[PDB]
């Protein structure tokens, strides 16, 4: 098998090549092709030129019939999706069916009954000097959009930007993770089957510094860019599209908190931290890697947590009983290994986990790690400040709620939380005061898509989702007429 | 000694350096002002984060729009003050100043505090596949302290622009107006202290841009957000500087507007309003008309009204009753214009009227005034047609059809404004949804409904500010999604 | 064939009878179901069950699957239901296909996008006393809609109150006129086919006054009813509904305006108003009966109006030359005629029509009437004051733009205008002074289903379209929540 | 004598006949008002509808917010007035009628003036089959002349809650306040004239209703519009009144609203809710709950404590310090509460406290006073626990668990409000979420956010006013469709 790049309406193969290997037992799954910047330049004016060829003037409801082919398609080949999703990343299958391809899907229906249902706004203006103006706020699209996208959720995210991209009338230029090429490439075959203008979807492969990634976001004739992933990352796109002031859109890093009230409903609060911690072995922005408990039943939240923890099966994704995967590569692996390292230096105390485990035979070629569970760290500790992105979560006791709303806030990072207690008035009241651009109650990555969905201080810039969307992928202009 | 300084955690306090404020009238001293270093700013921005955590940020909306309100009669109380002081600092005309430049700074605090008081949320009920119900709120709490850096056109209009949407959503501000205008905003501060805003809300530091404190508020770890009117170069520079912490930013930056006259215009009307969009401000805003195209049938008679309407512009000092447009802010920017118009003449335009300084024979001569210009001849590909000049000049061309004038707007690395002047309804409406620009004015220029969305496109910025936008902007959003069943 | 009733889930036959009647030839089409009051009860009892029975509890996205479900079912007979709409009402072919079944099928297809995209207002409260509360509105059912369409534009204005009742989640009890009972009781077999849960919908056949209608009116258990007719039966609705304080949504009779300035395009508006008087033989709601020509072009538009008026070939709807069909019943026409007779009366200048036309075959025992065109008359006349829904206009001359907008709005109706000129100042300025719900520049029955429809004085109460439906088939709840 | 005049076109007259005000504290005249007869009547509307197209028609959102602040302002500087004419007529407590009545009064106008002046429209682009292209806009006019009845319990709060939404959409308005609660609408209308409102925009008819001046006002065929708070009867009377004209209709009617207090809640604010939810006003406001329905375990304890708190009120007249509950509006309605009292007994009822007038031995006996009353023991079939009775009075049942009480409280052909009190998260909003009600208070009573929809379902209206709603109510909708290409 051979991942090509999709460039005005055709698959192209070009230059060098690297290897998709599985990160449950290393084999090789394709070779992958490197687009260099003449090839980057080649997919910006197929789409420059796709604007002008007519897709700019395609009408809301013709946009939504396409977004509505497209989500059809997907569907039409679901498994093919399942099975490409989990071979990436090594997903337990169930979770890639529900989770992954099934919100993929959903995301161009949503984007499609958004801008065919999409108003605008109207103002009267009574001047001073007893004229009369009406104003108008119309849109069209910035024109191409790139968009770099991360390897955790891969086709997820990926739509994410890509359906409302092409809703508001972009043509795209959009290149996968390395580490996860394969349903992006299928993306690109569906597009190609329900005959999408050419030009207006373009697939590129490769890295990201000082290769494709990097290339897309210096080109001086994209619009804008959007981009998840490492909060590093963003500032580095940030400083590369700069002076031609180009529009960006970011969902960064996270080290987010979950908050255990003593007046909980114990068991699903347990159950609730088991998920945030450990969901995709703890690789989604999402996840929470601080927990905070009230004292009086912090030693027994810990004990239950553990139990379930280490009831998690780690392991392949065909076998059934698999309830967690491995890490997406063997280098993310060094890296989280490398904290749960600092988290012993630190003086953690390791309730369960900490390393990675053995199979004795090809699993051990993956990239699997222990749920790992930490008490005993300082606020101030690294290993409860620093993004892990690997399956941990630290837990300290707390003493009343002002305390740890502030202990909460204490981060660098401002992506998520969620808060579990029973109590009407301490729901909305803590909930209201934490620095998050979600907070969950009782719950934990609950996505309605009409939502606006972002971080705060390192954690993003903007807002997608429902009008945040239609306004970013869009430029806004007033026409402000005089009537008198 | 007049000696203009920060005003820092409530109170007025000088630095361990000063610079002069020269009049643009006739060069004379006006004042010292003092020159914030990058410890004197980074105090600024810690006492703004001690006033968010001491209070500020836990106010309502109610109590936030009756601050602005306070705010804008202090305002009011002192205009004649506020109308000298803008007058000095940028040579404006008397009744300009009072109208346009003390008035709309005034009510850009009464229009906030309005809106803030009105606006609400969403809400969203969930129904999971899980069979389980959820509701969403979309709250808004204050990003925290903004650093405000602002132009020297429309001095105290554009700082009150964002210094009012700041405060109104509970932030805490550091803001540096520019180092050429500095006498408005001081007198702002004493009318911050006078009302008594809390110590740390509000935060004035003096200075220049580069490796200065506009600089160095930009790269502050501590700030959350940028919001900047000025050069897109600068922009540029400042979204490089606030990279690292991924500070929100918000930029109204450089244009090379249009004003697009068809021969089925209301003629008086078209030569009046052009007039109007080229030597506003000697032609010192960023939505002025550099660039005119005028149907070819009329384009004749319409370069000689212009002409005749701006020989009778009278230039001169504020204080004669008679003067109807000012000097430029300072020699250097003179001298800059005076390039461009010399550079004109290279690229082989016909100088129409203008081109150069007025001779008075007196200190005005030692001031910054330069004529209003009119070119025609050049092609669109011309430096002098496509370079913002930000100075009283316009190029004229011919056009012969619509989609062709069409393109010709949008050609163009900028997409600021632009205005179109036309009788017929058809036209109107869809020539304007055509131009690529944040905004078109249709027989009119420069109005400006503070509930619309404003800003640019490409080069000419990033976001957008006015009613929600400016609400959005100024605010942290948080989805709370609570489960009830 | 038998048009039965739909109760429950199944067919039902009952008792009397009456024929359907073809207003083309007379030839009877079908016998009718007669619902008595008994039966009525009958449906509005299902409707009430069906509400319990879980109907109530479906979620905003089963709806919307709900309603794309119909409208599929609806395309899949489209032929059926063009063919039904033709024999019922004599429409031309073409027109019944784009404007009648299309628009049918449109406005299932609407509403569901909207309930799927459809938002709630949030408020936060700061009371004096220092306590904090959140607001949030939500909708419910009001329970069971009854229905009254009027026999125009059947299957159209049918679905257009019962796609908006269905996504809100109410039952139906639908009663569509007696004169066009066919494409009502196909949609019946849709919904039967699809199989909607029963008593979710029902349709009863019958007459009105003293008949199926009154009955559903006066009927205790209905929540609302919603109807489109006559003024004067709007006011005894108004008048029945009245000790339940039932809510009810009025779209009612009109006598609109078009104005021609000497600016316009004058063979656009030349063509623009031939169609705005004669498009269903005069016989829609929107229809311009009153016509006012800027004096200048008075003669030469009344002359180029009468030359396209008599190019009109007016018939049966097989023959595809055909371009206006018949009157709904010779009762109507009667109605008509006698207006007509009015019109010499007053003193009209007759300058073509004005009575019915001669075919010598069948065509004489259906209902044609030719198209009509008065001048002559003074503001004040009956012929153009009172609403006549027949093919006719009269046409007067006018000086100045502030004496013909006092002349469009001197009137008891105020339900649409429309307005041709090609000066963007005067289009929008007096577009704004207009007393109606609808005004076009430069068009006619343009419909944007977002956009709020209704009428202001005679002509209605109440908007429907967008949030204005979302509104009126929900009951708003404001909960108000302490929370400090 | 005093007497309370009209006020049409700018004047106030007099008529034919008149009426006493009697004070429902001892019974002695008040003043003499002036009943309208139909004849005059129309003269309102005809002043009305020559008031819109003298120019009130054309006012701009601006002038008219001046207009509502203006009033306010005028109100305000009167306030000591404006209380003792409230507090004449109704009985009612005086720091009440400072706080709740007369306060909220103004804010009203406030209010109005700051959504109107903010308010802004729809904007959507239609793209047709046959390529042609349309932008439509959705505009706001008058309705007109605006109708107005208003009822006798909270005089100015609820004449005000229409006649500044009205005014504010820039429709002229004929208004006729209850013949038992006279005397603060006719302050108002000095207002009006004092600070100068063309004349014609704001008219004040007084008289009775059925048969009357109210019903008068109803019929006439050149009103655009009946807004009316007061009995669900009288709504239907109404209704069928202005059905001829299709006239709009905004109805706030009948209630019987109950209060649930669950085991879980905060025992100590449940009972001062309950307090406050059934005894506010003499318990003459529609949104009072005279059904309480409290959990099994805690429902003896909660009568008791609820006993005890009632005992501690003190009934009586206002220039009184201690008094803290006033009398009914009128011996009338006393007679009509009373014998619901006598009929609660005949049903079963246990009388907990209460159940009579007291008795004083001076002219206050003259008065409407009764005591607070709570029963218990009574079936959810009993006319004294379904019907409004409109006094001081609740019932009080057990209830075991929530899907039993849910129904119960939605067992009702009235929908007007209802109050939960629990401290469960999940709890308070999935109950409320099913309460067939216009309102659903969640630890709190009677907490009105003017820009949130109100109003009720079932028998308890028609319609929703507050915030948008308002807005559009008393506007016409247009939906202006322009052809551009
Ligand atoms: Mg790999
Ligand atoms: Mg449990
Ligand atoms: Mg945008
Ligand atoms: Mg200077
Ligand atoms: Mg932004
Ligand atoms: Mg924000
Ligand atoms: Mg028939
Ligand atoms: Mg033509
Ligand atoms: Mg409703
Ligand atoms: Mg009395
Ligand atoms: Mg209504
Ligand atoms: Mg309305």
């Amino acid at each position: 098998q051979l991942l090509r790049h999709y460039i005005n309406g055709e698959f192209v193969a070009s230059g060098t090549t690297f290897p998709n290997l599985s990160p449950v037992d290393g084999r090789k799954l394709a070779d992958v092709c490197e687009a260099d910047a003449a090839l980057v330049d080649s997919a910006v004016q197929a789409a420059h030129a796709a604007q002008k060829a007519g897709w700019r003037d395609t009408t809301p409801a013709q946009r939504a019939a396409w977004l509505h082919k497209i989500a059809d398609g997907i569907e039409a080949r679901f498994d093919e999706f399942v099975a490409a999703e989990v071979a990436d990343t090594g997903r337990p299958v169930a979770q890639a069916r529900t989770l992954d391809i099934a919100r993929g899907i959903a995301n161009f229906r949503t984007f499609a009954d958004l801008v065919r249902t999409a108003s605008g706004e109207y103002f009267e203006t009574h001047a001073a000097d007893g004229s009369e103006l009406i104003n108008y706020v119309t849109r069209k699209p910035l024109g191409v959009i790139g968009i770099i996208s991360p390897w955790n959720l891969p086709l997820l995210l990926f739509t994410w930007k890509v359906a409302p991209a092409l809703a508001m009338g972009n043509c795209v230029v959009a290149k996968p993770s390395e580490e996860t090429p394969s349903s992006a490439t299928l993306l690109a075959e569906v597009m190609h089957d329900v005959g999408l203008p050419p030009g207006v979807f373009n697939l590129i492969h490769g890295h990201g510094q000082n290769a494709a990634g990097e290339f897309l976001t210096r080109h001086p004739d994209i619009s804008a860019i959007t981009f998840t992933g490492e909060s590093r990352t963003g500032s580095t796109i940030m400083k590369a599209v700069a002076d031609g002031v180009k529009e960006v859109s970011f969902e960064l890093g996270g080290k987010n908190a979950a908050v255990v009230f003593a007046d909980a409903d114990f068991d699903a609060a347990v159950a609730g931290v088991l998920r945030s911690s450990f969901t995709n072995a703890g690789q989604v922005c999402l996840c929470s890697e601080r927990v905070y408990v009230e004292r009086p039943i912090f030693e027994r939240f810990v004990a239950a947590l553990k139990e379930q923890a280490q009831a998690l099966r780690v392991g392949a994704p065909e076998d059934p009983a698999t309830t967690m995967g491995p890490l997406i590569s063997r280098g993310h692996r060094d890296k989280v290994l490398s904290y749960f390292r600092l988290a012993v230096e630190e003086g953690a105390t390791v309730v369960t986990g900490g390393g990675a485990p053995s199979f004795g035979d090809a699993r051990d070629d993956g990239a699997f790690v222990m749920p790992t569970i930490w008490t005993g760290l300082p606020d101030s500790a690294r290993c409860v400040r620093e993004e892990i992105f690997g399956p941990v979560c630290h837990i300290a006791p707390f003493d009343d709620e002002a305390e740890v709303v502030k202990r909460v806030n204490d981060s660098a990072y401002g992506l998520a939380a969620s808060i579990w207690t029973t109590q009407l008035a301490r729901g909305h009241r803590v909930a209201k005061q934490i620095e998050t651009g979600i907070v969950w109650v009782n719950a934990w990555f609950v996505r309605d898509l009409r939502t606006p969905f972002g971080g705060t201080k390192l954690s993003g810039l903007g807002r997608e989702g429902g009008r945040h969307s239609l306004d970013f992928y869009s430029e806004l202009t007033n026409v402000c007429v005089r009537i008198a």
